[PDB]
């Protein structure tokens, strides 16, 4: 190759945004004919948390992975997908994330090419004993940070904050008695053993952007421009896509080892979760205010899109 580029990430290999990494790897490399190499760090190899934004910017990596909510306030526009707004999927949420980015061009991502976007599945709720209703929910000791944390309170539910290492022997101890998370967990980390009811209320996404330092994007060619711009869509797509299989995958190894059992709140307790989680939305918009962000207008085009790759209504020749 003539041309090499490192590619930062900083969750384990394992992980959702490490595997669409390598996959990204390989059709950069094919679709080039080897004119473009990819070397990658997972874990944290090259930049983790703390330093991919500033790593990247510098140039210590030509590429890596952001977690949006990890950095409150720099990402006044794109943070919307942090909320509670009804994605039920990962492939919906990272196409609509995508769709978003694209349609707005925010200037938070104005120091980078903006490679791809994608989003994790949604938060559930993963206990020892079945949530079937909210009143199952008043004074429940759950493992969550950040934004679930403001939901389970608001909810009447007793947020705890600890490592996920710690949390299988607080699980058996009583110290919580669930966790809120996305349920690939159910596999991945055995969770399923323990919490063999699985609430699913498709709370929230975690939403991810994959930048790319401009000097480096600056030196590409343009055909080598166009590979990758045309991959935008497509990895925001195929992330979303392995990552509901992943999801998918968990839940029936976790059916077959453990006979879990997937339970569905009523209509009625999900709009009293909407009602009584507006306000994280209200302070979405008045943060987003201050940075110059129409709001009301992003959360519009949001729901615009979620209906587009979501839609659940049945087609109009039944209606
Ligand atoms: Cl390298």
């Amino acid at each position: 190759a003539d041309i090499s580029l490192s590619y930062a990430n900083f969750p384990p290999a394992k992980t959702f945004p490490c595997v669409q990494m390598e996959r990204w790897k390989q059709e950069v490399e094919k679709r080039t004919a080897g004119k473009v190499q990819v070397q990658t760090y997972p874990g944290s190899t090259l930049l983790g948390a703390k330093n991919t934004l500033r790593g990247v910017m510098q140039g210590q990596a030509d590429i890596g992975c952001v977690s949006l909510a990890y950095h409150p306030g720099v990402f006044p526009l794109s943070s919307v997908f942090e909320l509670p707004l009804g994605f039920t999927s990962s492939t919906s949420a990272s196409l609509a994330l995508w769709d978003l980015y694209t349609k707005y061009q925010p200037k938070e991502f104005k120091r980078f090419k903006v490679l791809t976007m994608f989003a994790s599945a949604p938060s559930n709720i993963m206990t020892k004993v079945p949530v079937r209703n909210l009143d199952d929910l008043k004074g429940l000791e759950v493992r969550a940070s950040g934004i679930l944390s403001k939901i389970l309170e608001s909810l009447g539910a007793t947020p705890v904050s600890m490592p996920m290492s710690a949390t299988p022997e607080a699980l058996q101890k009583g110290v919580v008695k669930g966790l809120f998370s996305s349920f690939e967990v159910l596999k991945d980390l055995n969770f399923a053993e323990i919490c063999r009811y699985e609430t699913e209320t498709n709370t929230a996404v975690y939403p991810f952007a994959i930048i790319m330092n401009m000097n480096s994007w600056n030196s590409l060619p343009d055909d080598v421009k166009k590979v990758l711009n045309d991959l935008g869509r497509e990895q925001a797509e195929w992330t979303g896509k392995y990552m509901d299989e992943h999801v998918k995958r968990s839940l029936a190894w976790a059916k077959d080892k453990y006979s879990i059992e997937m339970i569905k709140m009523s209509d009625a307790d999900m709009q009293a979760i909407k009602d009584k989680t507006l306000p994280l939305i209200e302070d979405w918009k008045e943060k987003a205010a201050a940075k110059g962000v129409d709001g009301a207008a992003v959360l519009s085009d949001v729901e615009e899109l979620r209906i587009k790759y979501e839609g659940k209504a049945e087609n109009l020749y039944f209606q």
